[PDB]
This record gives C-alpha cells, sequence and structure tokens, in this order.
C-alpha cells in the first residue's frame, strides 16, 4: 500500500463531514480565492508565501538529521488555542537543542497569527518549526494549512480502536527524546502499520520497562475508578494532556502524571487519545477489546465536550485571529 493510517500533514479540505449535533462543527465561511494566500500561508526565510509554494533546502539540517524540534496549534472558529503555552514549549526544547530561533516569543506570535489571518482559514492546523538548518544559519519555519485530525470527526465522537505493538516501542528519552516534539517518527510510523496490518486504527506504544509512552502523535490517558492518569516519563508534555488536566481538576476528578504500567493498561476503565489536531477521541477497544461496553466511557466524553466549549469562550485561552 505505502499509506499508513497517520493523517497525512499537507494542505487538505477547508472543511470536513462532523455528527449532526455533536460538540465539533466547522465555521460558516468562504475562501477569497483571487487572494493566493486563502486556504494556506507559509512562512519561510523571512517571506509569508502560499502554502502550495513552501519549499525548503535539501540541505537544512532539519532534513538530513532531522535536527530540530517543532509544535502545533489549532485554530478553531478563527480562534487560536493556547498559542504562549506552545511557544513557551517550542522555545524551551529550541533551547535544549542549542537552537537559536533568532526571533522572541512576541514576533513568533505575530508571525503566527499574521500567517493565520492571511490564509483566512477559520479552522486551520498551525506549525512553527525551528531547524539547525544550513550555511551555520538555524532556520525557522511557519505554516497554517487547513485543519488536520489525527482521528476523524466521526472517531471523535464515536471512539476509535487500538492495538499494543508485539513487535514495537517507544524510542526512550535517552536515544530519540519524545519529550521534545520531533520529527523522527520511525518508530511510531511502524507502530501505525502494524495497527493497519492488524485492522486497527491506532497503537500504544510502550516504553522499554513495559510502562506507557504514547501514541503515533498523541499522549494517552487512562481512567481507572474515577481517577485520571498519564505517563509521565516517555511522552511528549502535551498542551492537550495540560488542558485535560485543567479540565478534570475543575470537575473534581484527580489527575496525576506518573508512570502508567502495561498491566493499568489492559485493566483500564477507560482510555483516550489527546492532541491538538482533533482534540480528545474516546478509545473503545484494545487488542480487539471494547474497554468497558466498547464506547466512549463517561469521563472522556465529559472531557471533550468541555475542551471544545474552550474553543468558543473568552477567556485566556483563545486569542482571535484579526482576519
Amino acid at each position: 500500500t505505502g499509506t499508513s493510517n497517520l493523517v497525512a500533514v499537507e494542505p487538505g479540505a477547508i472543511r470536513e463531514d462532523t455528527p449532526p449535533g455533536s460538540v465539533i462543527q466547522y465555521s460558516d465561511y468562504e475562501l477569497d480565492h483571487s487572494s493566493p494566500f486563502a486556504g494556506g500561508v507559509a512562512w519561510i526565510e523571512g517571506e509569508f508565501l502560499p502554502a502550495e509554494d513552501a519549499k525548503i533546502s535539501i540541505f537544512d539540517t532539519g532534513f538530513g538529521h532531522s535536527d530540530l524540534t517543532y509544535t502545533v496549534a489549532h485554530v478553531w472558529h478563527g480562534n487560536i488555542f493556547r498559542l504562549g503555552d506552545h511557544l513557551d514549549r517550542l522555545l524551551d526544547g529550541a533551547r535544549k537543542l542549542r537552537l537559536d530561533a533568532g526571533y522572541t516569543k512576541d514576533e513568533l506570535a505575530d508571525i503566527t497569527k499574521q500567517c493565520v489571518s492571511m490564509s483566512q482559514l477559520r479552522e486551520s492546523f498551525v506549525n512553527l518549526t525551528v531547524t539547525r538548518g544550513y550555511g551555520l544559519t538555524h532556520q525557522v519555519y511557519i505554516y497554517a494549512i487547513p485543519y488536520l485530525w489525527a482521528f476523524p470527526p466521526a472517531e471523535q465522537i464515536f471512539g476509535t480502536t487500538a492495538i499494543v505493538p508485539r513487535h514495537v516501542r517507544r524510542a526512550g528519552r535517552n536515544t530519540v527524546d519524545p519529550t521534545i516534539k520531533n520529527y523522527q517518527w520511525g518508530d511510531l510510523t511502524a507502530a501505525s502499520f502494524e495497527a493497519k496490518d492488524r485492522g486497527a486504527r491506532t497503537a500504544i506504544l510502550l516504553d522499554s520497562d513495559n510502562c506507557v509512552a504514547e501514541g503515533p502523535g498523541f499522549n494517552v490517558c487512562i481512567v481507572k475508578d474515577g481517577k485520571l492518569a498519564s505517563p509521565s516519563r516517555n511522552a511528549l508534555p502535551g498542551i492537550t494532556r495540560k488542558t485535560v488536566f485543567e479540565i478534570a481538576d475543575q470537575m473534581g476528578i484527580e489527575a496525576t502524571l506518573r508512570d502508567v504500567t502495561s498491566h493499568e493498561l489492559y485493566d483500564a476503565d477507560e482510555l483516550m487519545a489527546v492532541t491538538t489536531a482533533g482534540g480528545v477521541t474516546p478509545i473503545n477497544s484494545l487488542d480487539g477489546e471494547a474497554i468497558g461496553n466498547g464506547a466512549p466511557g463517561p469521563m472522556t466524553v465529559a472531557i471533550r465536550d468541555r475542551f471544545w466549549a474552550l474553543m468558543d469562550e473568552p477567556g485566556p485561552l483563545i486569542e482571535a485571529i484579526e482576519y
């Protein structure tokens, strides 16, 4: 086939069908296609560009050594979500990689919001990448393209399916460090192919001690006896996870970042995937199981629906794009 179960990260449809009456609904608008920026904008080497033309030097060490970090923010109903936290994480990871963006956090925010505004997209997948660059000048690339779904909207509402790979584990923090968001998906791609080979949508990877790590492009949250847990070690410190933990705390639910063993993963009351590109996804079954009754669990539903409500509530988590 040559195609995994992972969403292709490329410019796509401006809207996609979502379940009627569900908490996920795209905005009603039209693109002004006389503007070449309509539908997708990239900012490469200091120049704003139409997304379809966005190109980088093949000699960027961000390619040949994947020597880079990045972050992804989402725009929903014209509002960008937690951009400041994303910029903090991006710059903190770049510092750990000895990468110097050359721009301040405020400058990157302005450029990012400008990419979104120019694209006209009310729902957008927004990437900031900082690479080691080439002759030695580190490079910053930003783009805003139509919204991308790690799991289709239908699975956000009605749940998805997962396996634990028989043949793959997540790279550990002492090898290709997953606590810094990176393009090095060798293990994640391998796990996605194993999932597709086995008829599942996605994979939950373990680390070398058989503790839960994360999935291809998402953190995993585990519900047991009314408590919420999520791996602390070999997993990205996700912003969706952070939001889910804030939501849980407000609902009076105890949420803990800790080691979650493989025993606990298989014994879960509920499982969910959380990531910027699509939010909170119920996981109905594991290794051919229906965790619980095989449909989205009550805590997952409460947290997911609350998560999407935050996208429209004025407050510190969202900033409107000027457009």
